């Protein structure tokens, strides 16, 4: 069994910034998610390997996670906020779609974008 490479994190031909936005992002948002209770099975990619879920990737073409999340934020992988708010949501969908409605690991989910709702909708005005 093989997991994919994961998303790449770092790409310098990639222009990229920092915005108001992209700071709350990583400062509450990811902080807010990050440190939840539910927060661990979303920590790193899912390892299919480890996991015994050999059709995980043949069903979720985009990954996403927010070990991810973390890095792309850490290393200012992004031009803007919305890259960011669509990773999330990548990560949320993933998990609605790979698993069945009630399955724990949704319920996991459902808390956390309740959380990330929460702060998306006090997202600053951009600077
Ligand atoms: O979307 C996924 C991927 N997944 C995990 O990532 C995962 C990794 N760590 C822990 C859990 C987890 C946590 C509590 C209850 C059930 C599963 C899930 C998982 C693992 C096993 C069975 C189903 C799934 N579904
Ligand atoms: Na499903």
């Amino acid at each position: 069994s093989m997991n994919p490479p994961p998303p790449e994190t770092s790409n310098p031909n990639k222009p990229k910034r920092q915005t108001n936005q992209l700071q709350y992002l990583l400062r509450v948002v990811l902080k807010t998610l990050w440190k939840h209770q539910f927060a661990w099975p979303f920590q790193q990619p899912v390892d299919a390997v480890k996991l015994n879920l050999p059709d995980y990737y043949k069903i979720i073409k985009t990954p996403m996670d927010m070990g991810t999340i973390k890095k792309r934020l850490e290393n200012n992988y992004y031009w803007n906020a919305q890259e960011c708010i669509q990773d999330f949501n990548t990560m949320f969908t993933n998990c609605y779609i790979y698993n069945k409605p009630g399955d724990d690991i949704v319920l996991m989910a459902e808390a956390l974008e309740k959380l990330f709702l929460q702060k998306i909708n006090e997202l600053p005005t951009e600077e």
